[PDB]
């Protein structure tokens, strides 16, 4: 994490805290960001790193926000996860650690992969202005 863990705890909301600390999933087809097609990027929530563009997100129809490809390689850390009884690959913010989803191989061209990420693990900055909205 970025900030001490003290800061965040009284920071985030519980589903942000759940998600990003604690290997959290919030409730599929919930998310603040599920349906979001503004220009602009998709940041850590926790450290600000920047993860993914908008251009890259797609409506997978899965239940969470969906991209096919990170802002660069070093953006994301994969580990494997075998919770909830499945084998998957889980991605983390390669900056910070915290917890974002999984990517899987049924994704579109070019990349073939699907980045599933919850809206709670992120901050959205607008293209038009800035602005800073969180997941
Ligand atoms: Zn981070």
């Amino acid at each position: 994490n970025k900030p001490s863990a003290e800061e965040l705890k009284k920071n985030l909301s519980e589903m942000q805290f759940y998600v990003t600390q604690n290997h959290g999933t919030e409730p599929p087809f919930t998310g603040r960001l599920l349906h979001n097609k503004r220009d602009g990027v998709y940041h850590c929530l926790i450290c600000d790193a920047p993860l993914f563009h908008s251009q890259t997100k797609y409506d997978s129809g899965c239940g969470w926000p969906s991209f096919y490809e990170p802002v660069s390689e070093e953006s994301i850390r994969y580990i494997k996860d075998l919770s909830h009884g499945m084998q998957r690959i889980e991605i983390r913010c390669g900056n910070c650690d915290a917890h974002l989803g999984h990517v899987f191989p049924d994704g579109p061209q070019p990349t073939g992969e699907r980045y599933c990420v919850n809206s709670a693990s992120l901050r959205f900055t607008d293209g038009e202005n800035g602005e800073e909205i969180n997941g």
